[PDB]
Parts: C-alpha cells; structure tokens; sequence
C-alpha cells in the first residue's frame, strides 16, 4: 500500500485498502474509515464495483435526470466520492471550514456554505436527492465569486469549481458535449 494518504498526501495513522494500494487517514476517507470490516474496500474500489456490476451505468446521462435521483445507497456513495475528489485538491483548504465575511465594499452571502458542512449533511442523510448535494456544492463557489468580486482571489473559486464539475461529469457519466 501507499505510505501517504490519498486525499491530503501526508503520512500519519493510515488505514489501508485491501483491494487496491491506496491509504487513508480516518477522517480523510468519506465515509470515515469503518471501525471493523476485514477485508476493507475504500470508496474508489466501491465505485469501481458499481460500474463493473452495471457497465451500462457509464453510458451518457442528462444532468437534469441525475439531479432528480433520490439519494438511494448508490447515489449517496457517488456524492460521497465526488466530495472526496474535491478534498483531494489542496485548494479545497480555502472552502473546508466555516467562512467569515468582512471586506470593504462587499457584503457576505445570504447562505454561507462550506465543505465540512456538506460532509456533515451527507453523513446525517440530510439530502433526499442528488440535486440537494450539487446545489450546496455549487453555492460554495458562487458565494466566493460574488464576495471576492474583482480580487484575483476569486480565481480559487473557479479553480476548485472546475475540479468539482469535471468529477461530477465523470462520476455520474454525464453525456459528453461541445
Ligand atoms: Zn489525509
Ligand atoms: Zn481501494
Ligand atoms: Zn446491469
């Protein structure tokens, strides 16, 4: 197995995947690495199995159909993995914890949002449809763009949103378009 966490790229107390060479800190993995379970398979492995059991699940889909899906176990897992893929980018640090807003010439957002809040919401099964999760994720970046206005720091929101959107299109097999 790898000797660094797949998500944060640091060493430490790592839990190893039994079906692939990835390793994880306990709370870097989503869901948090399960207490017992031998063997243990990570989220990358679990997502690969879904695809392997239903190869047609990779044919193209319309975003509007994906969003209205109820959060059954497989969709819950896919949103967990999408969230994890965002945390895998080091620029996610900017969006992880609860923000505050005190900048001359700007007003904070009406509905603040952050990664750890989305993480908690998934853990607590607060989303009934994929749309709930996607809306909160996109609101993280939209709030950031609006608040930072013409400061060049706005680009961090563009960057991490692009990681989110690419992975959303991959994980949920959205139909490719120009
Ligand atoms: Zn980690
Ligand atoms: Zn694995
Ligand atoms: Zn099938």
């Amino acid at each position: 197995n790898s000797n660094i966490c797949e998500v944060c790229n640091k060493w430490g107390r790592l839990f190893c995947c039994d079906t692939c060479p990835r390793s994880f800190h306990e709370h870097c993995h989503i869901p948090s690495v399960e207490a017992n379970k031998n063997p243990w398979s990570c989220i990358f492995c679990r997502i690969k199995t879904i695809q392997e059991r239903c190869p047609e699940s990779q044919s193209g889909h319309q975003e509007s159909e994906v969003l209205m899906r109820q959060m059954l176990p497989e969709e819950q897992l896919k949103c967990e993995f999408l969230l994890l893929k965002v945390y895998c980018d080091s620029k996610s640090c900017f969006f992880a914890s609860e923000p505050y807003y005190n900048r001359e010439g700007s007003q904070g957002p009406q509905k603040p949002m952050w990664l750890n809040k989305v993480k908690t919401s998934l853990n607590e099964q607060m989303y009934t449809r994929v749309e709930g999760f996607v809306q909160d994720m996109r609101l993280i970046f939209h709030n950031h763009k609006e608040f930072y206005r013409e400061d060049k720091f706005t680009r961090l929101g563009i960057q991490v949103q692009d990681i989110f959107e690419k992975n959303f299109r991959n994980i949920f097999a959205i139909q490719e378009t120009s």
